[PDB]
């Protein structure tokens, strides 16, 4: 059978679930998806049935999405609810901590203020924030109420016990938990803030936009940012205490049903959703409201595969909520690198032994999983490609150090000398190598140029074929690889194709142009790379194609490349940057330049790890051409982590 289980928490829930089930059995064929109901008593016993194979699928607010992924529960997010409108998807909202231009505090120094809360126990206005200061708080932190009393020098926080702590009702006499009190709510803790009542107010991204129409009076406001700088009202996107996404439906993370799932809402949608008006809807009842989904949403949007809980929720949010529930505090230190490969660990682990603690080891299966790790705290730093800088910057990420090897290294076009014909003015059916697609000498700079020329970037109807790893296996720009089985045309080792080296011993064997950088026909010709391919070849018989449409000799890179490359560089998540550039330069004057294969961990032309100063965005790092050319190129781009990152930040 194609039946999704749907958990019900309620009767009112139950009896749409029956209706939902019976309708969609008039409007969807025998070959479909139908449902089923099963109802529970709460959402936690809905979490359970669904991890214990009783049933499939429930919608939860944010805080349940982090229990459902608990062990051994290890449900995750499949389908999201949207609110708004289907033009400008809301899926999630930011809590913000709004405060008063020029009051002259940041995050890290809260202490002995005023707070503007919305409501203990909520979520913008108390889980959260509390959340993530719950280190800062005094000890002892249990109660809770009574240590956040003793933070804030006094508060409204409506629904407080203000009998036992009256500081937390200083600016709300009571702690009204209802709109009696003026100060209750987003619009309430707002207020709070604008009357001068306090300090800070903890509230969402529309707070304030919902209460001050001209533009004039929001600039006397600001955000405060985890980084402990402040930013205008408008950029809560890179300013807020966490992301939270209203409404996602959740599934087991193995054995599903997530494709069917997303099969059964969407045609619900389409026959039942927003403004359908059958005596059915979707987002409405009889019964109640609320019920299943948010009365309030006016669709589904599909989660994208490789997305998790805690990517989902973000590492803002579940730090907070975990500070919340396990109650942990510490008492600089170690570094966790992360490793790509057997021989990448190895080296790892005998560095981490020899750091003395201060490097530590985690391994992933692939430069994504990795970005991953760093992303949720698995990890704290890794070193990539300008490509992969993208990606992470996308993904929340920020480059610390850049590794150097004599402005950064050189990405030219290599052909035979031979054939002197080829000019970069027409590639046009020519057969072509790359490092991989996505990386910088490879794809983006070469194609980043090559899309301004043809406005499209179906690469694979330009060239005749070529070999470009991490292209679809059906793509012409898999046909000249060498990977044997799953390997061919994968983007690593087992395709002898991939990478810098491997792209020119592609042209080499097979293609007529080869994307690479300008020490990789010197480093694999005159016998210094003593593998058949290369061992007898001379750098004589290769050229450049120069952007003029001339060709010079492959020493002569300088006036002959297709642009500077930005340095390949480590990156981390901001509350790790100072960490990480600080025990990295301290290691590498220890074990510099004063791998037992091929680039393990960093380049081996790398000579020293080198200091960004303003340039720690990956826009302000990979400069804004570089940026504007990778924009262009993702609109054939087949990364599922940023697929993944995008849906949470378009
Ligand atoms: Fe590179």
């Amino acid at each position: 059978d194609k039946t999704v289980r749907w958990c019900a928490v309620s009767e009112h829930e139950a009896t749409k679930c029956q209706s939902f089930r019976d309708h969609m059995k008039s409007v969807i064929p025998s070959d479909g998806p139908s449902v089923a109901c099963v109802k529970k008593a709460s959402y936690l016993d809905c979490i359970r049935a669904i991890a214990a194979n009783e049933a499939d699928a429930v919608t939860l607010d944010a805080g349940l999405v982090y229990d459902a992924y608990l062990a051994p529960n290890n449900l995750k997010p499949v389908v999201a609810e949207f609110y708004g409108s289907k033009e400008d998807p809301q899926t999630f909202y930011y809590a913000v901590a709004v405060v008063k231009k020029d009051s002259g505090f940041q995050m890290n120094q809260l202490r002995g203020k005023k707070s503007c809360h919305t409501g203990l126990g909520r979520s913008a206005g108390w889980n959260i924030p509390i959340g993530l200061l719950y280190c800062d708080l005094p000890e002892p932190r249990k109660p809770l109420e009574k240590a956040v009393a003793n933070f804030f020098s006094g508060s409204c926080a409506p629904c407080a016990d203000g009998t036992d702590f009256p500081q937390l009702c200083q600016l709300c006499p009571g702690c009204g938990c209802s709109t009696l009190n003026q100060y209750f709510g987003y619009s309430g803790a707002f207020k709070c803030l604008k009357d001068g009542a306090g300090d800070v107010a903890f509230v969402k991204h529309s707070t304030i936009f919902e209460n001050l129409a001209n533009k004039a009076d929001r600039d006397q406001y600001e955000l405060l940012c985890l980084d402990n700088t402040r930013k205008p009202v408008d950029e809560y996107k890179d300013c807020h205490l966490a992301q939270v996404p209203s409404h996602t439906v959740v599934a087991r993370s193995m054995g599903g049903k997530e494709d069917l799932i997303w099969e059964l809402l969407n045609q619900a949608q389409e026959h039942f959703g927003k403004d359908k008006s059958k005596e059915f809807q979707l987002f409405s009842s009889p019964h109640g409201k609320d019920l299943l989904f948010k009365d309030s949403a006016h669709g589904f949007l599909k989660v994208p595969p490789r997305m998790d809980a805690k990517m989902y929720l973000g590492y803002e949010y579940v730090t907070a909520i975990r500070n919340l529930r396990e109650g942990t505090c510490p008492e600089c230190k170690p570094v966790k690198w992360c490793a790509l490969s057997h021989h990448e660990r190895l080296k790892c682990d005998e560095w981490s032994v020899n750091s003395v603690g201060k490097i530590e080891c985690v391994s992933a299966e692939t430069t994504e999983d990795c970005i991953a790790k760093i992303m949720n705290g698995e990890a704290d730093a890794m070193s990539l490609d300008g490509g992969f800088v993208y990606i992470a910057g996308k993904c929340g990420l920020v480059p610390v150090l850049a590794e150097n090897y004599n402005a950064g290294y050189f990405a030219v076009a290599v052909v035979k000398k031979s054939a002197s014909d080829l000019t970069w003015d027409n590639l046009k059916g020519k057969k072509s190598c790359h490092t991989a697609v996505g990386r910088t000498a490879g794809w983006n700079i070469p194609m980043g140029l090559l899309y301004n020329k043809i406005n499209h970037c179906r690469f694979d109807e330009f060239f005749s074929e070529g070999c470009a790893p991490g292209s679809k296996k059906d793509s012409s720009l898999c046909k000249l690889c060498m990977g044997s089985g799953l390997n061919l045309c994968e983007p690593n080792n087992k395709e002898g194709y991939y990478g810098y080296t491997g792209a020119f011993r592609c042209l080499v064997e097979k293609g007529d142009v080869a994307f690479v950088k300008h020490q990789t026909v010197p480093q694999n010709t005159g016998g210094k790379n003593p593998d058949p391919w290369a061992k007898n070849l001379n750098e004589k018989d290769y050229e450049l194609l120069c952007l003029d449409g001339t060709r010079k000799p492959v020493e002569e890179y300088a006036n002959c490349h297709l642009a500077r490359a930005p340095n390949h560089a480590v990156v981390t998540r901001k509350d790790k940057e100072a960490c990480v550039h600080k025990i990295l330069r301290q290691q590498q004057h220890l074990f510099g330049s004063n791998s037992e294969t091929k680039d393990l961990l960093f380049r081996d032309d790398t000579v020293c790890l080198a200091k960004l100063h303003d340039r720690n965005t990956y826009e302000k790092y990979l400069g804004e051409e570089y940026v504007k050319a990778v924009g262009n190129l993702r609109k054939c781009s087949t990364s599922s982590l940023l697929e993944a990152c995008t849906f949470r930040r378009p």
